[PDB]
């Protein structure tokens, strides 16, 4: 019983609570209630009553942690954008695989030329890492009947079919690649020149990690040598002065995958408000 | 327990037979042997231990079915047909809600400028017409998240959600809708100013069927009024003579949703060794219509 909202929320996030936490008692900020939840963005304000604090955001690195009472659980809003993220990867993915965009300018100039597409059913799809947004995609992957690979150190579920020992070895066996790896020492630049050099033919590497895992010269240079190979990417070097971006075999989207800087999901706020729900069953 | 092939068949071709139907005999033409199960392309070889013949096409009007006993089953091999058409759906589907071509336009010039998209998940899907597409499609559906309600002429399974009234109680449960309707008498035309009237705000039309199935001027019409509803299609009228294409609230593809002209899928083949195997555990596909 008792939640409160401690941010501006207008009706349609005010409807979704009212659909999710039915038998709460909602607040809205600026009325302050000390409430056994409130839900935050960057800010929280505590209470006699706190129990959890619900963050709509991805991660929690940029809240007052420390700030925290033992006796208070912080949670992130991860699965919300493993989610949309996921959709994402397979927006680009399949843009290019049934070649979309060259297909529909030739009928919108009102030309009718039909060409082979790729099919994913069937295929191998490698990934780079398993956090939230790895498992969202193999979750998808296995519907779309496909075999799932995936380089991690992480626990894996039932949906990886093969646990690859090196990123070489991962790349030999898959024809898409999605990069959804942390962003480390060891991974920066990873996927330079020597790894790329392992691409089965027509491989298709998708991009929602971070563009420093990625070796930019190297992924120029490469997609140069290699016609047959793509990269569909939702992340760039240096955003927002993007440079050499004009490559043919690229399909590039201003990191958009998941949260906006400028806004919040309706499936954020909704998956903020299941998992308070979920807290106290 | 035997299975024989009564067509030329290579290694590949064959290693994948021995993968599906590892823990059955297997038998080579031109190396005739009497078999309980035999896969063929035009033409079967009646035995006496025959059971069931299986055609690696997707359909056997070609075959001369007439001249199959009443003991033995015929069965055909259409899912790739369905799972390629079901793909193209998404394909198109997810480049309008992530708004790829625009994004893609303006990243490649160097203008990086970040827009909210829209999500599959926790939306409502309208199918029209529930037939192999159609229940290819709402099982991605549900992997997505989506909600899923279908208009039918009797029979959903279990990835339906919502089975609908008519059309217009369809578009009204809907924020997409894809349409997988065979192309007859009352359903030429079946998409008119009247039906799309029915469109929520923002509703997204993907048609995976027949042009003709929508009044070409109706929805044409529709798309002026109604500048948020979008229109996804890989069926045009009259085709190859294509007009009036040029549309902005659309994205359009060349009728390439199931492969091309009499493209193999070499996917195709080993679908069809399956359902052999699946036939005998007791469980071969339902051959639903496209
Ligand atoms: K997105
Ligand atoms: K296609």
């Amino acid at each position: 019983l008792d939640v409160y909202v401690n941010f501006p929320a207008d009706g349609h996030v005010r409807e979704i609570a009212k659909t999710v936490l039915d038998g709460f008692d909602l607040h809205w900020y600026p009325d302050y209630y000390d409430a056994e939840a409130q839900v935050i963005k960057d800010r929280y304000v505590l209470g006699k009553r706190t129990k959890m604090i619900q963050a709509i955001s991805a991660g929690v690195d940029h809240i007052d942690v420390n700030g925290i009472p033992e006796n208070v659980v912080l949670c992130s809003n991860a699965g919300a954008y493993s989610i949309s993220v996921a959709e994402h990867a397979f927006a680009l993915l399949l843009a290019h695989a049934k070649n979309i965009l060259e297909n529909n300018e030739l009928m919108k100039a009102g030309i009718f030329r039909q060409s082979p597409t790729t099919l994913l059913y069937g295929k191998a799809l490698g990934i780079l890492g398993y956090g939230g947004i790895g498992r969202r995609v193999a979750h998808l992957a296995k519907a779309f009947g496909m075999r799932v690979i995936a380089y991690t150190r992480s626990s894996v579920d039932q949906n990886v079919d093969v646990i690859s020992e090196s990123p070489a070895d991962l790349f030999r066996q898959s024809d898409f690649v999605l990069i959804a790896i942390p962003l480390t020492d060891k991974t920066r630049g990873m996927v330079n020149s020597r790894l790329l050099a392992n691409a089965r033919k027509n491989l298709t590497i998708v991009n929602v990690a971070r563009a420093d895992v990625v070796s930019k010269p190297d992924m120029i240079g490469f997609l140069k040598e290699r016609s047959d190979v793509w990269y569909l990417s939702d992340v760039w070097w240096n955003e927002p002065e993007i440079t050499e971006t004009n490559l043919r075999n690229a399909i590039l989207s201003p990191h958009v995958a998941g949260g906006m800087s400028g806004e919040i999901m309706d499936i954020a706020i909704q998956l903020a408000f299941e998992n308070v729900r979920n807290f106290f069953e």
